[PDB]
């Protein structure tokens, strides 16, 4: 129970880097081989029982116009 949102966006990578400085959280999902996918990771009590990710939920979801954007707890 931590946080862990991937999503794959083809074009928003500016955007994608930018959402984590936006609000506040580390965006690893770029692997390369689908050069697109984008994940954020913050909460500062990964305790694995520590319901977050409130700031993630604006820059996100408006930044997840480019095609699809969940969370992973």
């Amino acid at each position: 129970f931590v946080n862990e949102w991937a999503a794959e966006i083809p074009g928003g990578q500016e955007a994608a880097s930018a959402i984590a400085e936006e609000l506040g959280y580390d965006l690893l999902g770029q692997i390369g081989s689908l050069e697109n996918h984008y994940l954020f990771k913050h909460k500062s009590h990964p305790r694995r029982s520590r319901r977050s990710a409130l700031h993630i939920t604006k820059r996100l979801s408006d930044d997840d116009r480019v095609t699809w954007a969940e969370q992973q707890y």
